[PDB]
């Protein structure tokens, strides 16, 4: 099974970066979204749950067919709040109807990292949206209420190490966790990017409780909470090492997060020889907008 990239007909750096700038700027506009927060979060982790369904025995699900916009993705319980991020999207893919979805998708993540002063992420277009019975099956996406060896054996499906696993995790510095959603009793958020994940891993004084929907989670005094899958992070001693190296180093984390990201998103992707280099879009900040 081989997905091929295969650039948009006549498109170019300039065209991408005119699509990051609308995402970016209906960023900045949309302000209000869950308590202020923002669309970034909820954007990140859409990009990443498009990605996520990757089977590298197979080369089965991945960004790259955009199957997210069909009824059996869209409605998988592991993605119940992203449709707020495909609604925001929407606008987005009308003005630009040129893009394929995967591409829209991806991107989105891409421009959300950034624009919340994360490392920026280089970024290849070229994933061509596949017809609905290529759309995988639900239930390929992780659960939260496991443990590290879980987390471990996880990711090792999509092809991610260690040190990946720990980096993609410090998405978790974003937003929050809504009861409705998961299961999980949301606690403080934050819409900057940064390596707080691992700070508060680290710093803040944890207790087990139970939730309103009967899930474990951990509390913090200060108000913050981490799913037992975050926490597994410090109970494992091969994991606690690399949280206490993010921890100490911002720009290891952001180089390391920029690296897993980028793979995460262009999973099960052929980029033929002579595609284009990835792109490293401008923020708004950076063109002056
Ligand atoms: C073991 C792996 C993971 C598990 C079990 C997990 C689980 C969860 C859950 C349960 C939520 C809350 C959803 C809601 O209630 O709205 C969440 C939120 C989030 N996740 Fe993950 N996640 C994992 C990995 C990742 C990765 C690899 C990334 C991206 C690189 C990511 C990015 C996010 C973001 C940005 C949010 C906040 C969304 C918002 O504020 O609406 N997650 N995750
Ligand atoms: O420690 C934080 C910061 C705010 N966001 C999260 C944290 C930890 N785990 C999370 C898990 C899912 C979504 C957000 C978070």
């Amino acid at each position: 099974l081989v997905h091929v990239a295969s650039v948009e007909k006549g498109r170019s750096y300039e065209d991408f970066q005119k699509v990051y700038n609308a995402i970016a700027l209906k960023l900045r506009e949309d302000d209000e979204y869950d308590n202020y927060i923002g669309y970034g979060p909820v954007l990140v982790r859409l990009a990443w749950h498009i990605s996520g369904t990757w089977d590298k025995h197979d080369n089965t699900g991945g960004s790259y067919g955009g199957t997210y916009r069909f009824k059996k993705e869209f409605n998988d319980p592991s993605n119940a709040g992203l449709q707020n991020g495909f609604k925001f999207l929407e606008p987005i893919h009308k003005e630009f109807p040129w893009i394929s979805s995967g591409d829209l998708f991806s991107l989105g993540g891409v421009t959300a990292v950034q624009e919340m002063q994360g490392p920026k992420i280089p970024w290849r277009c070229g994933r061509v949206d596949t017809p609905e019975d290529t759309t995988p099956d639900n239930g390929r996406l992780p659960d939260a209420d496991k443990d590290a060896g879980y987390v471990r054996t996880f990711f090792q499906r999509l092809n991610m190490n260690d040190r990946e696993v720990v980096a993609l995790m410090g998405a978790h510095a974003l937003g929050k966790t809504h009861l409705k959603n998961s299961g999980y009793e949301g606690g403080g958020a934050n819409n900057v990017f940064t390596n707080e994940f691992y700070l508060n891993l680290l710093n803040e004084d944890w207790k087990l409780e139970k939730n309103d929907a009967n899930n474990e989670q951990w509390d913090s005094k200060s108000g913050y909470m981490m799913l037992p899958t975050d926490y597994s992070l410090i109970q494992d001693p091969k994991y606690l090492s690399i949280v206490k190296e993010y921890a100490n180093d911002q720009d290891k984390f952001f180089k390391d997060f920029s690296k897993a990201f980028e793979k995460l998103l262009e999973n099960g992707i052929t980029f033929p020889k002579d595609a284009p280099s990835p792109f490293i879009f401008k923020t708004l900040e950076e063109q002056g907008l």
